């Protein structure tokens, strides 16, 4: 179905958390969070809130 969206999102999330926890090594800040666009913000905050809350 959505190969372009899934590919972009999947890659965006992977790289995101990748370098994120690599340099940040902790919860993000309003500076980096508000730095990203709406779409990205939702995606990041989504996997971030789910991963942080859940703990998986």
């Amino acid at each position: 179905g959505s190969m372009e969206r899934l590919r972009d999102v999947r890659e965006r999330l992977q790289a995101w958390e990748r370098a994120f926890r690599r340099q940040r090594g902790r919860r993000p800040s309003q500076d980096d969070v508000e730095a990203a666009p709406e779409e990205t913000r939702a995606l990041y905050r989504e996997y971030r809130t789910l991963k942080r809350t859940t703990g998986q």
